[PDB]
C-alpha cells in the first residue's frame, strides 16, 4: 500500500519549500493570542487560503464565546472538509492560537508552537490539491480534514479549565451534529494526527496511543524509505525522529476531547520538546528549514498513501 518510487518522488516534488515558507509560514508569525486582532487576521488568512484551493474545499467556522481567567474571550476553529458529502475523514489538525505572555518582553509568536504545523497543513493540501481534487470528483470513501484549532493555550496557567477551549469546544459540537453514517461527526473521524511543536532542529517522537501504532510504523518507514532515497537533508542517520519504545512523556493537547469521545489518535508532538519551548526565542531564525521541509516530506507521503492519491 506504499507508493511505487515514481509516484513517490513525484509526489514529493510537487512540494514547493518557497511557498511553504513565505506563503504559508511567514503571515502566520504574528501575536496571535485569543481575541487578539492578530489572532482574527490570522483566522481570515487560514479561511481565505483554504478557500483559495482549487479542489473546493468546505471551510467553516466555529465561533463561540467563554469563560476565561481574563473574562469572556471569542474563539473561533477553523474547520475545513474537503468533501463533506464523504462518510469520514482523515482529520490532520494544529492550533493556530499563540500563547500570551505579559507585555515586557520580545513578542511570543511559536513559531514551532504551532505557526510549522499550520503552514504544513495548508502546503500538503496545495501540494496536494490536483489529486485530492479527483479524489472529491471520484465521491471518495474517506477524505481529508483539516482543523486549526483556536485557544490551546493556557491564558493565563494549565488545568483543565484555562487550555484547550477552541477543542472541547469543537469535540463537543461534533458530538451534538448527526452525520451519515455517524451517527454524528465524532464518528467520521477516522483519524485525528495532531501536530505540535514541529520545526525545531532534531525532533523526537514516539508512539502515544497503541491503537494507532501502525501509522507511527508507518511515519517511520517513510522516514527510512526517504533516508535511503536521498530525500533527506541534514539527516545524517536513516532513522532520527519516529523512536520506537515507550514514549518520554505525554503531552495534553487539543487531541483529548476527541480521545475521551473515541476518536483514534495518533499525538505528532516531538517529545522532549523544543529548546526555545515557551520563550520568546520560539522564532523563525530559531527554526530548522531542513528539519521543516523533512517532515512535509513525510508528511506527504503518508498522506498520498493514507488516501490512495
Ligand atoms: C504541559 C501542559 C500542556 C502542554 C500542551 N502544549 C503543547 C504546545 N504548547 C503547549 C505542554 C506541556
Ligand atoms: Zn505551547
Amino acid at each position: 500500500g506504499s507508493l511505487p518510487e515514481a509516484r513517490l518522488r513525484r509526489v514529493v516534488g510537487q512540494l514547493d519549500p518557497q511557498r511553504l515558507w513565505s506563503t504559508y509560514l511567514r503571515p502566520l508569525l504574528v501575536v496571535r493570542t485569543p481575541g487578539s486582532p492578530g489572532n482574527l487576521q490570522v483566522r481570515k488568512f487560514l479561511e481565505a487560503t483554504l478557500r483559495s484551493l482549487t479542489a473546493g474545499w468546505h471551510v467553516e467556522l466555529d465561533p463561540f464565546t467563554a469563560s476565561t481567567p481574563l473574562g469572556p474571550v471569542d474563539f473561533g476553529n477553523v474547520v475545513a472538509t474537503l468533501d463533506p458529502r464523504a462518510a469520514r475523514h482523515l482529520t490532520l489538525a494544529c492550533h493556530y492560537d499563540s500563547k500570551l505572555f505579559p507585555p515586557g518582553s520580545t513578542p511570543f509568536v511559536g513559531a514551532t508552537d504551532s505557526a510549522v504545523p499550520c503552514a504544513l497543513l495548508l502546503e500538503l493540501a496545495q501540494a496536494l490539491d490536483l489529486e485530492l481534487s479527483r479524489a472529491k470528483k471520484q465521491a471518495a470513501p474517506v477524505t481529508l480534514q483539516l482543523l486549526f484549532l483556536d485557544g490551546e493555550e493556557a491564558l493565563k496557567e494549565w488545568g483543565p479549565k484555562d487550555s484547550l477551549y477552541g477543542s472541547r469546544h469543537l469535540a463537543q459540537l461534533m458530538e451534538s451534529i448527526p452525520h451519515s453514517p455517524g451517527p454524528t461527526r465524532i464518528q467520521a473521524i477516522e483519524l485525528f494526527m495532531l501536530l505540535d511543536l514541529l520545526g525545531a532542529p532534531n525532533p523526537t517522537f514516539y508512539s502515544h496511543f497503541p491503537r494507532t501504532v501502525r501509522w507511527f510504523h508507518r511515519l517511520r518507514s517513510i522516514e527510512k524509505r526517504l533516508h535511503r532515497l536521498n530525500l533527506l537533508q541534514s539527516h545524517p542517520q536513516e532513522v532520527m525522529y519516529f523512536q520506537p519504545g515507550e514514549p518520554f512523556g505525554s503531552v495534553e493537547d487539543d487531541h483529548i476531547p476527541f480521545l475521551r469521545r473515541g476518536v483514534p489518535v495518533l499525538h505528532l508532538i516531538s517529545t522532549p520538546f523544543p529548546a526555545v519551548w515557551h520563550t520568546p526565542a520560539d522564532t523563525e531564525v530559531n527554526l530548522h528549514p531542513p528539519t521543516v521541509h523533512n517532515l512535509c516530506r513525510i508528511l506527504a507521503v503518508f498522506l498520498a498513501e493514507y488516501l490512495g492519491l
